[PDB]
């Protein structure tokens, strides 16, 4: 068959529509790793641009950066963060944790492969790089990826709550 998210309220049931698109403030519109769906909008997230990297973590009332000003209070936004941060800082955000899971996949990180494997230009692929460099979650050179600093000083740093 062909693989693409959907949606089984029930089991018995099966969803799926052109309509309910990805829309999250990474700008990415594809789906990529673990995808929540946004309680309110019905559209779909990246989990780890709200800071979900486990699928146990997972809140089960999703409510994405667009609708966490539109919802009543008790539906608490997933990532209040993401709230107070200015577009273009919001965007590089969403994107930086990107960069950080996709990475933990990666022996080694090439400036072309990184740059599709997130869907973004060559000039921003190098701002990541040397950002992961200047954090030492890469070597200087491509770059070998240091994996436990990553997933244990890394995660830490920019996911644990
Ligand atoms: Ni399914
Ligand atoms: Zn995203
Ligand atoms: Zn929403």
């Amino acid at each position: 068959m062909k693989s693409s998210h959907h949606h089984h309220h029930h089991e018995n049931l099966y969803f799926q529509s052109n309509a309910n698109i990805v829309r999250c403030p990474c700008g990415c519109n594809e789906d990529d790793g673990l995808m929540i769906r946004c309680e309110e909008c019905k559209l779909w997230q990246h989990a780890v641009c709200f800071a979900i990297i486990s699928e146990d973590d997972a809140p089960e009332q999703h409510v994405c950066n667009q609708c966490a000003k539109i919802v009543p209070r008790h539906m608490k936004p997933t990532d209040p963060y993401l709230t107070t941060l200015a577009p273009v800082v919001l965007q590089a955000t969403c994107l930086w944790r990107r960069a950080l899971l996709a990475a933990t996949e990666m022996d080694r990180i090439l400036v072309p492969n990184f740059s599709r494997r997130l869907g973004v230009e060559i000039t921003v692929a190098h701002g990541l790089i040397n950002r992961l460099e200047k954090e030492g979650y890469c070597q200087n050179a491509g770059r070998l990826v240091n994996k436990e600093k990553l997933k244990s000083e890394g995660f830490k740093k920019y996911f644990e709550k």
